[PDB]
């Protein structure tokens, strides 16, 4: 919600300076790391501007935002740059008022970061699973590894006996995990959660969250992206 | 300072419960990750107990502190477990009063975490360098890679024109990086900072810090450790 604009690529005008009272995020519509920070921006009700970046043909000026041209990057009114999706999310939460997403209790807050670490293998595994399916490979081994990681997550929800990873209602950790879980269906690996019932309840509960729901990707647009993407078609990155 | 005790290994008595008003850290005298958390414990003047763990022959009960028996682990009076050195350090800083090690400003705090990420390749590279030297390998390539990482760090200090990574005086980020820098000499890779003058000034400045100085390892004990270690001698882990 609010990121439906053409990407800027090589030869594009850099945006103006960030206006006072706004923060800016450099994103890309299909990037799960950027998705994570956009969820936090929305959930916290932060006034912001989304600038999409062309990852195949990056604007030369974009390397002045991140030395390797990665996304997400946050850029403030005072010229300050913040990156790593997790560092970005955490900064957003501390810097801005209203709803607090991380717990106040130091221990509870640490627990969520520990849960974040337990999840660390999932992003690259889902990616490897996708790449395998998209080349026609019998990706039984990667799926088996993903299922294990998801079993590790299931045991947390199951032990805590709460709907969300951080308790009875949604919080920071839930948004941090969300984007890869949204992608399972289109990735073709929704079956990797067939054995994890609390994860499946969590997925349902997440979709009902105002913020999660507002930012849900259109499934058919996303399928088109993946087709162009795996053909290395420049149109994917627009 | 305060970690000069025999390690507990297989068949060892587990320690009692953590007494009210104390936090406990599971460590090992030569572990750089644990060293990081001990520096924070000391710097914050936190009342604590250090329990050393035998990494070659782990106590069976230790898997009830960390599922893979890693260190450091913090254990509280209320039975709570916190791990990952960085998560531990961060929790310590938020939970305990007096001197604050991370900056108060959200942006400045985020910057330090960004500096921590820039440093991320250094631990395993220094380890690979050590392993290479200790088997008699012409480790020119690993040293070249380490030197690059150290050049990346030098440019930060140089751009900021301050002694410490977080400013004119010592702070959290400095303690987080410290342990690998202490180890360069005994590792045999002190020459990998020959080209980085602010890093070398920083190293000198760090050694003068009350906390850093208090926890400095004895060089000859450490050489003995490495000899036993690379011989897979059980005595290394005592
Ligand atoms: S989704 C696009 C890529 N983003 C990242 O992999 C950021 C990961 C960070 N670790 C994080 O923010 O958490 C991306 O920037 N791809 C462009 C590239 O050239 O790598
Ligand atoms: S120094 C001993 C080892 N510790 C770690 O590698 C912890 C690293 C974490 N990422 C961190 O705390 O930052 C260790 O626990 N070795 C024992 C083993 O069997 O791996």
């Amino acid at each position: 919600s609010g990121d439906a604009t053409r990407t800027l690529g090589k030869g594009s005008q850099p945006p103006g300076p960030v206006p006072e009272g706004l923060i800016r995020i450099y994103s890309m519509r299909f990037c799960p790391y950027s998705h994570r920070t956009r969820l936090v921006l929305k959930a916290k009700d932060i006034r912001h501007e989304v600038v999409n970046i062309n990852l195949r043909n990056k604007p030369e000026w974009y390397y002045t935002k991140h030395p390797f041209g990665h996304i997400p990057v946050l850029e403030t009114s005072q010229s300050q740059l913040i990156y790593e999706s997790v560092i970005a999310c955490e900064y957003l939460d501390d810097a801005y008022p209203g709803r607090k997403l991380f717990p106040y209790d130091p221990y509870e807050r640490a627990r969520q970061k520990m849960l974040l670490e337990l999840f660390s293998k999932v992003p690259h595994l889902t990616k490897e699973c996708l790449v395998a399916l998209r080349s026609g490979r019998e990706s039984t081994n990667l799926k088996a590894a993903l299922r294990q990681e998801f079993s590790n997550l299931e045991e947390i929800l199951e032990y805590q006996n709460t709907t969300f990873f951080g308790g009875t209602s949604i919080s920071m950790i839930d948004y941090l995990l969300w984007p890869w879980f949204e992608r399972l269906d289109v990735y073709g690996i929704l079956d990797c959660v067939s054995h994890t019932p609390a994860l499946r309840l969590w997925i349902s509960a997440m979709k009902w969250d105002p913020t999660v729901s507002a930012l849900l990707m259109d499934k058919s647009i996303f399928q088109g992206f993946l087709n162009l993407y795996f053909q290395n078609n420049p149109n994917a990155f627009d």
